[PDB]
């Protein structure tokens, strides 16, 4: 088993990175709170954007591998 291994795997990778874009975007929102200039809320503004972009990908993913484990039971 190839194939089933290297999407988990793939999931994997991205919750890990979903770790970490969600640490960032914390860290956007205190600075945003505490000071909200136009930089701020920019970063504020893009970490939001990544966290929205990765969460959408890794439901992709596993909608993915179920369907590859349904694929191969069938």
């Amino acid at each position: 088993m190839s194939t089933l291994k290297e999407v988990q795997d793939n999931i994997t990778l991205h919750e890990q990175r979903l770790v970490t874009t969600r640490q960032k975007l914390k860290d956007a929102e205190r600075a945003v709170e505490l000071d909200p200039d136009d930089v701020n809320k920019s970063t504020l503004q893009s970490r939001r954007a990544a966290v929205s972009a990765l969460e959408t990908k890794l439901g992709e993913l596993k909608r993915e591998l179920a369907d590859l484990i349904a694929a191969q039971k069938l």
